């Protein structure tokens, strides 16, 4: 904990709503790529499980002119996340031969965006065609929309099955699980990041997972922001973790199934989190967990987990899973 990146990020967040106003302050999260150029008066959003991609701005002068080039950024953009500042309104030039968006959204024709000159096109329809207005209650807000093709989100997890794959048969987690999670946690976004700095695809935060699992391995120290948002890394590093709080952390819960409810939850809140609705003593917690049924642990987890988000993960994550586990 020697970051300062708090400093940075409470005042992009202010140089939004000096712009914006306070109500229209939207950034970044895990499920949210969201991008400001043109000195904050623009917004590239992409919504990876809605999956919508709305563009807006804010300027006055030329609305169309500065829509036109995100539309353009957005829709071509190579999924290089490590050279992308989602807090910075500095240009973050990543324009790809291969886009991160090619094969997830389409033309008015129906085909795939690759280059400038459909790209152009894309953009030049939906200026003309599609173009919307809001207001702050002060000033307009133009808009375009874009939904992304129906099944973009395995489509991009397609991207990272090579990765769960390998990290799956290194560390013994099922696929299914790395899935579940990676899913529910980004819904396989690359760009994922979190308020409480959980980086990319499996959400991971450097300073708890991040370090003990390089504390396995045998790695003093800990993860690099770079190093998390490398999907291969990331992926890597969730599974070790899911690994280890299967071996060691809940591995004194007897029940196979009551143990990855354990492990799904504590993959969210903590280890210690979910062995404290049951016993702040850590044995006495997995005797008790051993005294029940795989339900009513899930039953439990969901119930009396002292996080909301953390009981609403569990159905999400449990739910995600029985679609991944057939093959
Ligand atoms: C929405 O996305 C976010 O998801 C990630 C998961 O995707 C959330 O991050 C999880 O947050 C947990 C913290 O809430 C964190 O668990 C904490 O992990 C550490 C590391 O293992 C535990 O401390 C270790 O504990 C053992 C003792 O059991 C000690 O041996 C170790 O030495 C400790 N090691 C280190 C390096 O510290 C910590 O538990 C200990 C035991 C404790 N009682 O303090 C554990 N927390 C709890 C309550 O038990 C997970 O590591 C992490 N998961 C991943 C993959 O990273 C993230 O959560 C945030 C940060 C939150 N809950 O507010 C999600 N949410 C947001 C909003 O970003």
């Amino acid at each position: 904990d020697t970051n300062g990146f708090d400093i940075l990020m409470g005042q992009f967040a202010h140089n939004i709503e000096n712009i914006w106003g306070f109500k229209e302050v939207v950034i970044a999260g895990p499920k949210d790529y969201v991008k400001y150029t043109d000195q904050y008066q623009t917004r590239s959003h992409i919504n990876f499980d809605d999956g919508t991609i709305t563009i807006e701005t804010i300027a006055g002068t030329e609305p169309a002119a500065h829509l036109r080039r995100a539309i353009i950024k957005t829709l071509l953009m190579g999924d290089d996340p490590s050279s992308v500042d989602l807090y910075s309104d500095v240009d973050d030039i990543t324009i790809s031969k291969e886009p991160f968006l090619y094969g997830q959204v389409v033309d008015n024709t129906g085909q795939p965006i690759r280059w400038e000159g459909r790209a152009s096109n894309f953009a030049d329809y939906l200026l003309k065609n599609r173009l919307k207005s809001r207001s702050n209650g002060l000033r307009i807000i133009y808009s375009v929309t874009i939904n992304m093709v129906p099944n973009h989100l395995d489509k991009r997890a397609h991207k990272y099955l090579g990765m769960v794959r390998q990290a799956s048969r290194k560390y013994g987690v099922d696929e299914s699980l790395i899935l579940a999670i990676m899913q529910t946690q980004s819904s396989f976004n690359p760009y994922a990041v979190s308020r409480s700095d959980a980086l990319g695809l499996m959400q991971v935060v450097q300073h708890t997972a991040g370090k003990d699992v390089f504390r396995s391995q045998g790695k003093s120290g800990t993860p690099s922001r770079s190093f998390l948002f490398d999907p291969a890394s990331n992926i890597d590093t969730g599974t070790a973790y899911l690994a280890m709080l299967n071996n060691v952390y809940l591995g004194g819960i007897d029940n196979p199934t009551s143990r990855r409810y354990a492990v799904i939850t504590a993959y969210n809140g903590g280890a210690g989190s979910v062995l404290r609705v049951f016993s702040n003593d850590k044995i006495q917690a997995a005797n008790i967990i051993n005294t029940m049924t795989p339900g009513d642990v899930y039953q439990t987890l969901t119930t009396r987990h002292p996080s909301a988000e953390s009981r609403r993960y569990l159905y999400k994550v449990n739910t995600a899973q029985k679609s991944y586990r057939r093959r």
